[PDB]
């Protein structure tokens, strides 16, 4: 009777993750403006209610977050800012307010992404991001309470997405949807923690 | 050829390890919150503007500052992971956001990280995100550097000089010497490398 909060379901990564999850688990979905429940991952009052509403699951996955794309010349703090209250700082925060809302031995499971590794023009504010959802789940993996797991995917551009993606991304081969979903199902059906799984 | 290096940290047990090798090569700009030739606070924009005002044009900005909350993970709140993203990680970051107008030409920036991220302990969460924030932000920005400017990441682990207090929280790791680390920051800004991470572990 397996339980999993998903965050992020509506977009193009987050169905195909449900596609898989839903298979072989209670999937309850969550996002900013639809979804089982709504969730504003900048606000942690927002967060805060999702977890009251939604009681105890066995798994938690974020399949969410945005990153302000821009020059690194005329990335100013102020730009910056908005990857760091969602794709970074959202994340973080729905592990930091999220681990009593997870049965023992249950995971989490967050997303990165290929830019950290493999940098391109106008991505230093989602290689910022994915650097430090990928460090912070290595480090928090050693101390979660109750058995409980975390693992990031990190995907490289979706095949689905390459029509509007390619000229940000030109030379490079994209991905999938429904191989990087199954990294998603690796994490919160494995066992294996402080993880980040790379579907490049 | 007559190198002038904004130096910010200087103060601290790494930053003082990095004047001194910095210092016999260039002209030393100390940078820190209440110490140093010019003062800054970080996690204040306007305050990081102002710095680079009074400082007009140099040939490196090295960054041995920043601080990350030490919390265990289940004591670590957003409030408290906070002053981590405005320091450590946003701090460091914006120095590089603010400054790339301040270097000249063929000019570097430096900035500090930790084994935190590579060789997690207990407490270390939230600056093991400052950590990978700042190695990613600086492998990827390396691509976009106007006018030859250059980036690079130092990553120490546990000072022995540090390790009086700190040992309690690194059991079993092997400490390294400041001075060593020095000797990175002195390759990131005398030698002709971006986008890397310099371990000193």
């Amino acid at each position: 009777a397996m339980k999993i909060l998903l965050i992020g379901a509506s977009g193009t990564l987050g169905s195909a993750v449900k596609e898989r999850l839903e298979k072989k688990a209670e999937v309850i979905t969550a996002g900013r403006h639809s979804g089982d429940v709504t969730v504003d991952i900048t606000n942690i009052d927002s967060i805060k209610k999702m977890y009251e509403q939604v009681g105890k699951v066995d798994a938690i996955v974020s399949a969410t977050g945005s990153a302000t794309f821009s020059p690194l010349t005329e990335l100013t703090p102020e730009k910056n800012a908005v990857t760091i209250s969602s794709k970074l700082g959202g994340q973080i925060n729905l592990v930091l307010l999220g681990i009593d809302s997870l049965n023992d031995k249950g995971s989490f499971t967050l997303t990165t992404g290929i830019m950290m590794e493999d940098p391109i023009v106008q991505g230093a504010s989602a290689a910022m991001a994915n650097g430090a959802v990928t460090a912070f789940a290595k480090s928090a993996a050693i101390e979660m309470p109750r058995g409980i797991r975390i693992n990031t995917v990190s995907p490289n551009v979706l095949e689905e997405s390459w029509d509007k993606l390619e000229p940000f991304f030109e030379g490079f081969l994209p991905v999938p949807a429904a191989k990087v979903a199954r990294a998603f199902e690796k994490s919160v059906f494995g066992a294996q923690t402080g993880e980040s799984y790379q579907v490049y």
